[PDB]
């Protein structure tokens, strides 16, 4: 129940989103982010923050993709992409 944050990220020309991304439907995981890269393209928009759930890119949805679909829909985004993203609050109990 974070709020949602619409952030612009651009690529070089030569290379990608400088993340990493992890989870999927395929295991009923979001997309989360699980690396940014220092001083590349997500770290130089000083936006993103590791553990935010990348909800959509450019008008593609990716609250219900694979992982594969995800990875291909970021990486055909365009040069400029607009991401939403929400903060995913972990909570770890012991039990």
């Amino acid at each position: 129940s974070m709020p949602v944050r619409r952030v612009r990220v651009v690529k070089q020309e030569a290379g990608g989103l400088g993340i990493s991304i992890k989870g999927g439907r395929e295991n009923r995981m979001p997309i989360l982010i699980s690396k940014i890269f220092p001083g590349l393209a997500a770290d130089q928009s000083r936006a993103l923050r590791l553990g935010d759930a990348i909800l959509s890119v450019n008008g593609t949805d990716l609250r219900q993709a694979t992982h594969d679909q995800a990875v291909q829909a970021l990486k055909r985004a365009g040069k400029e992409v607009l991401l939403e993203v929400k903060f995913i609050r972990e909570v770890n109990t012991v039990v």
